[PDB]
């Protein structure tokens, strides 16, 4: 793995020194980036994805040990999922709130967000950020003349950028493998889609001809955006995943556990040990479990000179044993270090008094908050480009006036943390807030039908007049 | 197992590059997907289902050990049920609440939900999501001209999708095995139902002819929906079950327990050990339990030269023993890791002060909440398709006006957590809520008949006037 | 590493004794600084950057140990990321607040900050300060006649200063390597950009000709600022990173862990040890796991004079063991010292009562606050130069009146610390603050639509009049 | 080191028995002081500066041990930085507040402080006081006819004083080394600037001619102050740094740690030890990790007289071990003594209840307060001379009336300690203080825009009239 994860070329960003038109002239440059992506970058992402699915090295690597009366206690610990689900849930569990002064913009924003289910989309991006360190989204003008937003798989998408300090994006490449469910042959074909500021060009390729990009039938297709539609989100400046740096420690925990399972499985827990020149009937030994007295009578050797002397006989139980103190201290240290470096709370030392369940978590997760605030900034940087695409195509359909600028939108992030509805109600009402009766009742589940309760109260308030 | 669970092809999603009409032309493609489903995917689901039923590997795998005076202490620990019931109860224990602005839509929604018992249906889906990672539901226009919704077994259902990034569903396949209760023959027959956007086609097949799909009598059947009726729900992006990744640890706990049961059963707890060249009467040894003095008189060897010397005699109890500290530390670690990776609370370290029973659970279950919020989004994505089917067929029966759009519905999820009705009452009434006397009394069980109490109060309020 | 990190010349500041015009006359002096930067300073920064990415020495240094049946348990602990993310989040997590008396200045400031996303830019600077001890930012007048601010990589940027105690900056050098993704040749080319108070000069170079600076085509370019645009920020007086001084301790922890992984992997956890001149059937030994009685019958040696005597036989389990107490005390000490010297809280001894989550952190982080107050001053010193550049070019575009002086701006720094919104509300309202109903409701998530709640309250306040 | 740090001549103050004019006549006396400074005093300061940068003795001193298969576990603990940053932050973290009755003086003071960034300057002085025990500042009348204040490096500045009990300063010497970045030759040149009550004289020198002071071109330069501009600040009466006296203990901790790293690295953690005249196949030993039964069969020696006898065979694991209790007690004592003598809080015994975060720190830091009050007095003594220089040159430019005396200024020092804004608000308002709504809101971050909230409150207070 490490030869993939920490290779230098596995995480390079692709620049190109020409314009987009200089890249679509002589498209043979794009093939080189695809080759580099397949050769250096996809292997890293694959290693990361395997660990999220729990297909850690300790399953797929062969033991030199392999025979009958031995066992492969291969075990894989699923730390990577546990980490990424926790960190993404903390960040994007509660949706982003969109705020704007101009309701003509905000209605279009929220109608797009509604149509595209942007809560679920945002969480599905944020998990890619946690697994791979980067994620891509594609926006298209669909048939039925409608604007759609989809996540693009990081294993098959990359972007080429300007060589300038401004680092604009020149072009975006998606490439997919056309595998049957039946068979695979001496060639296998990758469809390539090359997105640009004005359209997408579609190509067919295979690795065996050197990824030659020859146009697929109906190759070019225009789009109404005025910039390249694929947007790239980063987990951090370095585009590194959240568990990528503890994968070594995860392997060590896999090994330190599977080797104890081997010790448990190979050796015998206890045995009766009998020693001495004795006749043991191989059938009487089976009565060993119903025995109460073990009698060992020694052999009496008789010397040629007539002297008689007794052989040694011995009996006792011997039992399998290992260094529990040092292996537990070692596996405790590995587990603790995994949680420390990922800033996840360590469930073996984490014990709660039952006191202030919100403030307590804000205490525990202080370090994860420090990383998330950077992630939050880099996420907003992507959301602003999504918004700029949206306004560009709404104007290019006269769905909104050209005068609108969507950069007035603000994106408000609430961390997923436990809330006490009762203590919040106390705070709100002590602050002089008001609530309607229907809204108040809706907060409490002991009303079966808040709709009917109002009428029943009207009866009580009526017939007390009499 | 692992060769099934973590095989790559065991979890692939089926695409097809044609249209639906190109798939119903040359239906022989569908047979291939069925074969792949039977060969690669159903085995995985079977392994998962076996663990939910407690038929773990340690029961069904044979020991090389097998004879009289030995025992199969095969034991299976039922972690998988314990996990899935807890996680599904936490998610879908309290029903979803449907909210809409248009009561003409909301009444039709809630009447469908009432007829179809959608609370129980939703829980039965969510448990499939927990066991298999995915679940299917079928909607039909019944005889008696009525709309019915049923769960479809994941072991016998799959969907084929568009090859596009939009990933629409082209077709849906159910296939069932027509087993007698009496016998099974050289062929055994699978009925196939192939659902499409316009109808369902019914076929007969067997594996022995290569799953040839030949129309069953009265093969085609029209349905009034305008899209494929089967909906697929996912547990997560990867469609992976909740305990699927700890099955290795569950096997290890099964083994580490059955081998201690073997140690307990095979060896003898203690024995009296007597050593030396002694006459032991095989009948006097039976009086060993009523004995108080054990006397061992040694053999006196007499040399040819007349010297007299005493043989050794010895007596004491020996007892069976094993490494308790290290086997307990190992089984404690396995159990702790199972609960940690599943985010279930560890009942051996979980101890409660008796303080704030709601906030305490929201603290414990923070990680399970982080996974559930993603699951909640992916569940709502399916519920919206259920709703789109429903509106399509209500309009196609003029049961509602064509003007309605059901995407205005909101789905509100409450976690199953303990509530204090008294502390909620205090919060509601301190907030200035009102309750009718009848509704208030209904909350308290010490009223036998809230209906009569009102009259008795009217008597008390009457005859105090006098 | 240490030969790089703590070399004297690795951290020198570049002076020059001439004027800027005396440096652009005979530009061959600049080449010398570039050489010194490549030879002495870039290697240090590279070592620091490698540790942030987790590419610590213990991965890249070869073991003299390397063969089959041995393993490279190379492991790297990622302390450097954990430290820098925490320290930067604490400092610049909450944005700087800009305050001014003159709203004609403050609007231009905040419009620049909005266009340039200065929250994210400031955090991306502060992390460079934490990793390298220094960071650079470049301001340009873009095409589209607009002012843009970008971070410049510390590995490729340096500044030359006046030799006077005033230490003005004479010139600023950026140099970048034009690497293909395909190949590297006998020469490889560095583009150099030399910034000055009046323009930037662009050059091509390679190391093989001695970094000869020959003008690139369209070499000179004017800019409208009147001082050198690159600004340098320092982490401290010495420009030293936050973890730079514990890298030794991090290596020691890497070694002390990898050598325990080696001990765990190389030796055998336990073995049955049998001794004596015995016939052991190599096939019966495989039944060792199903055995219950081990019988050792000794060899009976017969003397030429006829005497019979028994060989020794022995049996028992031996188990692998190490000095847990002293290796744990050593690795505990290393970890504690890393956290102490970085002033990060030690998560193995840090345990919280659940009491005063803000004041508790202000207690823990007192030492980190003492370092941050110095960092805060040195950051503001850079922000004031950014502001002086901005006003210079706004006046040189008549975007603001020449009368404005931006040194009236104040920069207000809030530490990233947990806040209780309820306890803050109590404080604000007990202090006699007022809140609008809409703003109040917006603080509480139990309102679905604060916009509609006002109307529902208007209904409640209306129909109670009747 | 100790031969430098605690030499008597390393810390002498320079007197001269003549007047300033008697020193500028026969300037050859100044050369002697420069020589003494280079020979005796600069070496001490260098040793102190090296420890602040972490270049402790244990890095730069060679081990007599040096070969392959041995390692230099040189490690340096950075106590000196940790101490000085803490002590300077505690003293000068919160700026000095200037108070005066005459606003004509106070405005000029605060305008000078604003132009010169005196908050950052004061902290940069105070850190020099902590590192070296003394610090220097230079004030100049710049070009652009403006007054500037800069810190002067202690390694290159010294002052000569009157021989009287009044101990006025006669003259101040700055000397700097003109090093290229390229090469160093048989001579290397020091520029000397000799400041006096009326001007500065500039000289060129080298050590090889005996520091002969020959005037540099344009040697003399007048300044408008009437006293020598360089001011010297002392950390204490003795001018001794804050960690200077624990450097011995720091070395001892460096050694006591590096020698444990050596023990960890040189010896082998455990080994299987086999003894006896046995055939061990060098290839079978590699199977030692997959072995379960170790069988040792002894050699049977046969006597010439035919007697047969068995060699000894033995097997077991041996493991590396050391005196953890005594080395931990020793390193605990060293660390505790470093914190005790520096009056820094000992983070291994410091544990906080979470109660009164201000009063608790005032308890912990009582001893550091006792030293700081003396430091505070000696700092104010320097600030008063800075102020006397400032008034002298403001009058000598008619920027203020000759009638002003700046000794009316008071300097108010607040310790950097944590403050609770809520508990301070409670105290202020219970005391009958008033706050404006805008100022109050500005204290609380839950207002996004305090500017707009006032209007929203005006709406609420308006439309409730209706």
């Amino acid at each position: 793995n490490i030869n993939y994860l920490f290779n230098d070329e596995a995480n390079v960003v692709y620049t190109y020194d020409g314009t987009e038109s200089d890249l679509l002239q002589n498209v043979n440059e794009v093939s080189k980036y695809i080759e580099h992506h397949m050769d250096y970058q996809r292997p890293r992402l694959k290693v990361l994805s395997d660990y999220y699915e729990g297909k850690t090295k300790n399953l797929v690597e062969l033991t030199r040990r392999k025979e009958e009366y031995m066992a492969d206690n291969r075990v894989a610990h699923d730390y990577a999922s546990y980490i990424s689900d926790f960190i993404n849930g903390y960040f994007l569990g509660n949706p982003i709130q969109y705020q704007d002064d101009d309701k003509d913009v905000l209605e279009a924003i929220e109608a797009f967000n509604d149509l595209n289910d942007v809560e679920s989309h945002n969480r599905s991006l944020g998990l890619d950020l946690s697994i791979y360190g980067k994620a891509y989204e594609l926006m298209i003008r669909n048939q039925d003349d409608e604007t759609r937003l989809y996540k693009s798989d990081a294993m098959s998408t990359f972007i080429i950028y300007d060589n300038t300090v401004e680092r604009n994006s020149i072009a975006g490449v998606r490439y997919l493998r056309t595998k049957p469910i039946d068979k695979t042959d001496e060639d296998e074909v990758f469809t390539v889609d090359l997105f640009t500021s004005h359209g997408v060009y579609r190509y067919l390729t295979n690795r065996t001809n050197g990824l030659k990009l020859t146009p697929r039938e109906n190759s070019f297709e225009s789009h109404s955006f005025e910039r390249m539609p694929i947007t790239e989100f980063s987990n951090n400046e370095r585009r590194k995943g959240d568990y990528e740096k503890v994968i070594t420690l995860i392997d060590l925990y896999d090994n330190a556990e599977s080797d104890t399972a081997n010790y448990m499985s190979d050796l015998n827990d206890a045995m009766l040990l009998i020693k001495g020149n004795l006749n043991l009937d191989p059938v009487e030994v089976r009565k060993q479990k119903e025995a109460n007295v073990l009698f060992l009578e020694p052999t009496v050797y008789v010397d040629a000179e007539g002297r008689e002397t007794e052989g040694s006989v011995d009996g006792g139980y011997i039992y399998k044993q290992y260094d529990v103190q040092g292996t537990e201290a070692y596996k405790d240290r590995l587990n603790s270090d995994i949680h420390m470096f990922t800033n996840t709370p360590n469930m073996k030392d984490d014990n709660f008094s039952g006191t202030q369940s919100g403030e307590a978590m804000k205490y525990k997760l202080f370090g994860l908050e420090q990383r998330t605030k950077t992630k939050e900034g880099l996420f907003t940087k992507g959301l602003r480009r999504r918004a700029k695409l949206l306004e560009t195509i709404l104007k290019n359909t006269r769905s909104i006036d050209a005068n609108k600028d969507f950069n007035t939108v603000r994106y408000v992030y609430n961390r997923n943390l436990p809330k006490s509805l009762i203590e919040e109600l106390k705070a709100y009402i002590d602050s002089g807030g008001k609530i309607s009766q229907t809204t108040l009742m809706s907060l409490f589940s002991f009303f079966q039908d808040p709709e009917l309760e109002v009428k029943k109260i009207e009866e009580d308030e009526k017939e007390s007049i009499k």
